[PDB]
């Protein structure tokens, strides 16, 4: 699974450790091994979240499976309460975007993820 | 809404109020209230277009929904109007991905947009 | 086609006529004419793979068409090649993430590719 935070949160607001806990939670909330999570912190960007230049966040998770309704809900429970404690922003000033990727779509080590056909 | 553009313009040249334009714009564009409405902008890329680095933009919309044909066409007339006035960005040098998101999908305020089952 | 690429390898460290080489071999590896081809290089990012900072790569790749098993592979293998030869990134520490854009879902020039 791949994590992307862009956020308009300063770079020294962002706490040492705070890549390797999403490693380590995203790992545990997906139930992958933490080997596979990529993570992508992107502070100091110019962002608008309802018109305002209070803190926020524009995110994606990418995943092959393990993406779903109730799935989702959990990881935007863990995402944003990270996000609020680790960077103080408020949970309504972030947007999650959540990608089921089919392993045919996901290239890793000169080949894809789908090794069965073609 | 989501609107984020990635462009080669240097950040001195993007004008103070154009985050609040993007917002204004696309709030009216998609008859969604501002409140929702969430701009991105990041300047000074390293980033070609067909091999020239004359100014560019790589842009993305994600929306629930108003997402279509007839209705990217005229996101695109508005986004490249606007790239262009104030970005100074030719027209023919941009791109916009449109994603139609899934409510369950899309994150916000500790859970999704899927209230539902 | 797009071709966007993050890394937390340094700017100093890409290489001369790097955004030209990934122009041309996209072109060649997809068919499509260089004069339409958009490439992003993003360096000296915050981003750790697997626990680890050591160079990494995440990639996204967006075309309409040319997307599929046996493309996407080809694809994979030329542009970790590129990324380990020219930015020094270990080709199992890049995620590619590949898009079949519909052309009425890419805008351009005042309207759609449609
Ligand atoms: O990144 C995009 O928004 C897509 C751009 C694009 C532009 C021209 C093409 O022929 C194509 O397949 C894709």
């Amino acid at each position: 699974p791949m994590f992307i935070v862009n956020t308009n949160v300063p770079r020294a607001s962002v706490p040492d450790g705070f890549l390797s806990e999403l490693t380590q939670q995203l790992a545990q909330a997906t139930g992958k091994p933490p080997q596979y999570i990529a993570v992508h912190v992107v502070p100091d960007q110019l962002m608008a979240f309802g018109g305002s230049s209070e803190p926020c966040a524009l995110c994606s998770l990418h995943s092959i499976g393990k993406i779903g309704g109730a799935q989702n809900r959990s990881y935007s429970k863990l995402l944003c309460g990270l996000l609020a404690e680790r960077l103080r922003i408020s949970p309504d000033r972030v947007y999650i975007n959540y990608y089921d990727m089919n392993a045919a779509n996901v290239g890793w080590n000169n080949s894809t993820f789908a090794l069965e056909h073609h």
